[PDB]
């Protein structure tokens, strides 16, 4: 009935139009060490975050899942500022991006238990002293592999999901390990109706998707607008793939997002001009002003789109 | 003539008795993500740090190099608190512990330049807004290898040393890559009189040490008290090895320390009883109350010990 947001418990029936995967802040692990040239501008960042939020609100978005990992600059108090300003629901995550802190604890023998303990504290007690609980557990695997280290988190996550009924959301690397992630989680008693396999758009083969869908998990095409980088496919290939699945009747299992980074942590940078032009549509409005349109031209009805944007998040969190 | 400390420039001739490698705070990268169960207790930590400092002061220690990497909880303002309290000189570092933040910048093409730029800013301008400059560049290599990623830092470091005359201090993993580190740095124009190859005590073969010494670099036996873990040797093996070198007349090239972690960042823990007893002498007084004694029984004169503790740091920083 309720999900934890950065503003406390919210009835699931009120989440409405939802983006399943967007980052207000994000930094790659290691950004912390580059503090001197990469200082966090809090009032400017807040401004950008608020803008991004209003943009979503313009297209009816009432709720956003921000799955920024604990080691990637997750900042629940800052996200609470955004929500307090805009009235946007924001659900944050507990999890790590895809050693040696946990490598050390593996030596101690307590690593998997420590991770489970972290997930439980952050799901049921609160993150640091923010009084904010995460609503999702965030997981990530490597290219072509779910490593022993990663499986620790997958096992801790499954155990925490049993206890809390929390949602698991995952990162797949370069369109691999979708079926493996779903199978491994189910092995350990996770509930498929509470799992989103992420970055599934990274793979263009519909068989791979169906293989994953057969587990009864949600899949996310959540990188709309990312092109020419991280071995990613084109938006055209995304739509093609998404079209095969929808025509095949899979709409109760699919959600869409952009995986935007609205504020980058660490040292500012500028993408080179080959990369730069390709990434031009990577922003929180893209789904609504480009993708959803082309989908309609391909005959996707509104009941379906609503299933993805409203029905599916509502099923997922309830 | 001067070195930058956490309290500003200090004449090198006043550094006096010096420990070349000790950590007031340290956390393994990733500790940041474990904030909920691993919150930093600032006033308690300060208390412990101050105690540790006074302990060093009891044995005449006037100066300490704290080479905690940027991504391991380096906190210059906190170290400045310690120095202001105790009058201890503390020299801090710029560097990273032994991706994907810098992996990403490698993609951008700016990684090595960004690292050099960081070293220059932190050596000559200041760390974040603390107004503290690092006095050393800290480097680290992997077991049996200096990876392409690591060489980036080694190259950036050599370039920064040319410009600034700063000291380089290194981490070797499990007694490997000593000669390789010295050779690679010298290749790129680094000054051997400004280089300390660290953790050299990790290797028990005196030939390996002599091989490294032949470059004219300093070597550090800086893990006195660490036993039974990290593939480490015994203190007895350390002393044996150190004895061969001193008898061979190498005292102008050797320094000693414990590589202590006085406050651990991240989640508290307790070492298991096998490990625990092994590690019992791992504290900042060990050199002075156990090692230096046994050295005298083996006939090490005080002129020599002074060369290591006073003359060598004085040569190194001048
Ligand atoms: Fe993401
Ligand atoms: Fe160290
Ligand atoms: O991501
Ligand atoms: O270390
Ligand atoms: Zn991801
Ligand atoms: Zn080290």
């Amino acid at each position: 009935e309720m999900v934890e947001t950065v503003c406390g418990p919210v009835p699931v029936e009120q989440l409405g139009k939802t983006l399943i995967h967007e980052h207000f802040l994000f930094g790659y692990p290691g950004f912390q060490g580059d503090v001197t040239r990469g200082t966090f501008r809090e009032d400017e960042s807040l401004r950008v975050a608020v803008e991004a939020a209003e943009k979503m609100k313009r297209h009816g978005i009432q709720t956003v899942v921000d799955p920024t990992p604990n080691d990637c600059g997750r900042n629940p108090a800052f996200l609470r500022r955004v929500a307090e300003e805009t009235g946007l629901n924001i659900i944050c995550a507990t999890g790590y991006y895809y050693p040696p802190y946990f490598q050390f604890r593996r030596l101690l023998g307590t690593a998997e238990d420590d991770i489970y303990d972290m997930f439980m504290a952050e799901l049921t007690e609160g993150i640091a002293d923010t009084g904010i609980k995460a609503g999702v557990i965030k997981l990530a695997s490597s290219k072509g592999r779910i490593t022993e280290y990663e499986k620790m988190f997958f096992r801790a996550a499954a155990r925490a999901q049993k206890e809390t009924g929390a949602v698991i959301i995952t990162h797949t690397q370069e369109g691999t390990m979708g079926p493996e992630q779903a199978a491994y989680l189910l092995e350990h008693g996770a509930d498929p109706k509470k799992i989103v396999i992420g970055h599934m758009c990274g793979n263009t083969d519909p068989d791979y998707h169906r293989k994953t869908l057969a587990y009864g998990v949600y899949i996310a095409f959540d990188r709309f607008g990312i092109q020419g980088m991280v071995g990613a496919p084109t938006d055209e290939e995304r739509v093609r793939t998404l079209l095969a699945l929808l025509r095949d009747g899979y709409e109760k299992q699919i959600m869409l997002s952009h995986d935007t980074v609205n504020v980058w942590l660490g040292r500012p940078f500028t993408l080179p001009e080959p990369f730069a032009e390709m990434m031009k549509n990577w922003h929180v409005e893209h789904l609504f002003v480009n993708i959803i349109p082309a989908l309609k031209n391909e005959g996707i009805r509104d009941e379906v789109l609503e299933q993805m944007f409203i029905g599916n998040p509502a099923a997922l969190f309830s």
